[PDB]
């Protein structure tokens, strides 16, 4: 437990016997699916630090089940808010095994929860707590932006750390264009810049320490993608955490944590 996910090195990835190891990589195909599989990856970790098994949500039945008028699914993304919406507002969380996702079926109709399906979201709460001295908590996320942690970027790197080893992961945003390069084969720590804005949703996992090709000791996040197990490394990428110097905006845009309430299995 500890031993793979501390203050200086996470990756529970190694360790194969534990619940978030088991949640494999999946495959969005050519829709802009990313804000659906970052999304509900963020709460199979969080079921995994709770004790349920390692069971997928289904993206596609949050992507075709949605309140109101006709929205376009396959090519335009929305966000982490509106996987939450539509939680509360359906109340049920199919399994991939009962919905299972293929892109083609990306906005068609919202299929009849069957008898047999299971509920991944039962005694599930999303919370409204009003707990701060002002209005703002109580979203049922929080979200925080690097630029806004321009100058205290150790602040914003040990928010993230905490929530990966409290909830397993976050959720991250990045410029899909970022990754595109040739280079993101490889199993190197990629060293970036961000953009001003991003577009794509991921989620970091883990974390560590290394020293970089020009001998300087640098940390990295661990961050799974949904395109496949042969994106990347098997999937997953790693990318030094503060980046290269210049740049005017990190590789991180900004994380997302969902707050809920979920019993111990
Ligand atoms: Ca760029
Ligand atoms: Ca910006
Ligand atoms: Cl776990
Ligand atoms: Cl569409
Ligand atoms: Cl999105
Ligand atoms: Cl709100």
């Amino acid at each position: 437990d500890n031993m793979f996910c501390n203050k200086e090195y996470c990756n529970r990835l190694k360790d194969e016997n534990n619940c978030i190891s088991n949640l494999q990589v999946e495959d969005q195909g050519n829709c802009d699916t990313s804000w659906i599989f970052a999304s509900k990856y963020h709460l199979e970790t969080i079921r995994c630090m709770k004790g349920y098994e390692p069971t997928k949500i289904s993206a596609l039945y949050v992507a075709n089940c949605y309140k109101g008028e006709h929205k376009d699914r396959c090519d335009e993304g929305s966000s982490p808010m509106e996987f939450l919406q539509i939680i509360e507002d359906y109340g049920f969380l199919p399994a991939e095994s009962n919905y299972p996702y293929n892109y083609v079926k990306v906005g068609e109709q919202c299929p009849k929860v069957e008898d047999h399906w299971m509920n991944l979201w039962d005694n599930g709460k999303i919370l409204h707590n009003k707990n701060e001295p002002n209005s703002l908590d109580g979203k049922g996320y929080t979200a925080y932006e690097s630029e806004r942690f321009h100058d205290n970027m150790d602040a914003f790197v040990k928010i993230i750390k905490t929530e990966v080893m409290n909830k397993g992961s976050v959720i991250a945003y990045i410029k899909a264009e970022n990754v595109m390069g040739y280079e993101f084969s490889g199993k190197k720590v990629k060293n970036l810049c961000g953009d001003d804005t991003a577009d794509h949703a991921v989620n970091i996992v883990g974390y560590g320490n290394y020293v970089n090709s020009e001998g300087e000791k640098k940390s990295y996040w661990i961050v799974r993608n949904s395109w496949g197990p042969y994106w990347g490394d098997e999937g997953y990428f790693k990318v030094d955490m503060y980046g290269p110097t210049h740049c005017h905006f990190n590789f991180i845009h900004s994380v997302v944590i969902f707050n809920v309430d979920l019993p111990m299995n």
